[PDB]
């Protein structure tokens, strides 16, 4: 028993990472196949980022401005393109350690691995959840960018997540690897909103759900409620409206439990309207979101 | 910025796990060059594990008993012997990913990656701080045995922990790659007790310099005070004392946030006496324990 936040074996995406420099600007590249994908703001001066015309920067770069470089080796760059928020560098050897991979764009509350990197090298791994505001609560550093988020179902690690820029609130903001922003935000260093971030409710109740499977039951109370006089709740406190859907995926966890989903959700609301009054649930004393009900599944049932 | 719990890159560990089978029970081993390492209660039946008598066990046991698995491939047992708590079994073929690798062990208060696995295959990894009890609070299911703890510098992994156990409270104990238990616990089923669990003080000192840091400073306030004062407070709230050794390693954080370590008690003991008045603190409403110094320094540094 016992319940982590909690990676995915990272070593797939390691044998990937590679150093991309142009100018004086260093970065992490993906190497799948013959292409190295990195962020294209790689072609930047600091002065550039400040209101980048990339269709003008990029006019003066050629092939051989891109140094590619795997551990000791320099690939070859043999082509260039930029695909929105991507750079994409053609080289003249695939990768020996490509895995069998996909690229997906990953819904709001759902989680995955982060394998922070700078100059190329893994630096460690976290688990992040996409926000309802489609920021993540990283860790990163000047370098980092090009670190990617990644899922794995057996074999085939599904890359969702290329790292690009910090807010001023320090949450972070990244593209798909087809270089398509989560959220509304552009790269370029200027201020940015992410507008207000809601709570992962089918998450939360999931969490819980993992609570009571390893023996915490303190907060299971002797109410039960309704969808919508839940999400009448929901709503005051900011986070995301339960459906049909949620309770329809929240069922194994309802089965193990033998507690119908809406007496969670009453046990939940008083939660919200009274606190914790100091008490601990796994160990935290805040209500987590970043589980989702996959995450508690596969956690609690041992998945390799 | 950002701080978040992150474990190594855990490529180098996937390659050394392995399945160790004899009779019905199925454990994890860990391979390097040609000995396989993994608990010696994969030798027990579920009644064994009561009371076992590992001598007389082990003496009907043979090579060929030992059904050792590296994906699809059989190793041949050449030779077996028990250290302490660890069964090594020696085999014909040496691994070819072995990596640069030491067995340490381990301190209470120092951190170290869980790379979870069933079966021989990398189910996930988390970190985990060795308690001042000697227990670590992980996640671990039936099978999860023989999974390892680890750290790496630069190439050397530093293997420092094997799964062995859970205690009645829900926390995890295990052994050195010497078979050694870290705490007073035996590898039997039966009722054992740690102890007090007591709070590793450095540690929430670096917590709350890596708050600084990233910019969370409501905390901070007016106050100093002494070493024995302050460890008149900690041990009140069963914190570990805190010594000059403690104050000489926090020095660079100390010197990175203007903060003196003694000004820094002053503002813990208020939130021990206190508490967080519903506040948090990089996102947590419980002052955090697993981070050492090096682990607050490292991320905050971006090291590789
Ligand atoms: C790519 O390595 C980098 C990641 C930043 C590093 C600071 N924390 C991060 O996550 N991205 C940028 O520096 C980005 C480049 C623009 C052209 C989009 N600019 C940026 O993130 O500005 C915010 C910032 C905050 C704190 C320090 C530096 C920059
Ligand atoms: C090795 O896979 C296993 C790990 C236990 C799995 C339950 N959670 C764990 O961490 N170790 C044992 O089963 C251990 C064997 C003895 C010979 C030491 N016994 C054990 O841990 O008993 C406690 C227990 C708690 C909950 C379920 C099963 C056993
Ligand atoms: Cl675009
Ligand atoms: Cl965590
Ligand atoms: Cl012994
Ligand atoms: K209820
Ligand atoms: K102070
Ligand atoms: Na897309
Ligand atoms: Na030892």
């Amino acid at each position: 028993s016992g319940f982590r936040k909690m990676a995915f074996p990272s070593g797939k995406v390691e044998g990937c990472m590679v150093q991309v420099t142009c100018g004086t600007t260093t970065l992490n590249g993906l190497w799948l196949d013959d292409v190295v994908y990195c962020p294209r703001h790689v072609i930047c001066t600091s002065e550039d980022m400040l209101n980048p015309n990339y269709e003008d920067l990029l006019i003066r770069k050629s092939n051989h401005n891109f140094l590619v470089q795997a551990g000791n080796v320099q690939l070859r760059v043999i082509g260039h393109s930029m695909q929105n928020c991507v750079l994409k560098l053609k080289v003249d050897t695939a990768n020996p350690k490509t895995p069998k991979y996909k690229f997906v764009r990953i819904q709001p509350g759902q989680t995955f691995s982060v394998l922070a990197c700078y100059n190329g090298s893994p630096s460690g791994v976290y688990q992040c959840a996409m926000r309802p505001n489609f920021t993540i609560k990283g860790s990163f550093l000047n370098g980092s960018c090009g670190s990617v988020g990644f899922n794995i179902d057996y074999d085939c690690v599904s890359f969702c997540y290329m790292h690009h820029m910090e807010l001023p609130t320090g949450v972070h903001a990244g593209t798909d690897l087809e270089g398509n922003f989560y959220g509304p935000f552009v790269d370029r260093q200027t201020a940015q909103a992410a507008g207000t971030d809601t709570t992962i409710t089918v998450n939360v109740l999931a969490w819980l759900y993992a609570a009571v499977i390893n023996g915490d039951r303190w907060f299971l109370n002797r109410f039960t409620t309704t969808l919508n006089d839940f999400n009448l709740v929901a709503m005051k406190y900011n986070y995301e409206p339960l459906t049909q859907d949620h309770v329809d995926i929240l069922g194994p966890l309802s089965a193990q439990t033998g507690i119908a989903v809406l007496d969670m959700c009453a046990s939940l609301k008083e939660l919200l309207q009274n606190g914790m009054n100091g008490r601990t649930i796994l160990g935290s004393a805040l209500l987590e979101d970043e589980f989702t009900p996959f995450d508690v599944v596969r956690q609690c049932s041992g998945v390799t």
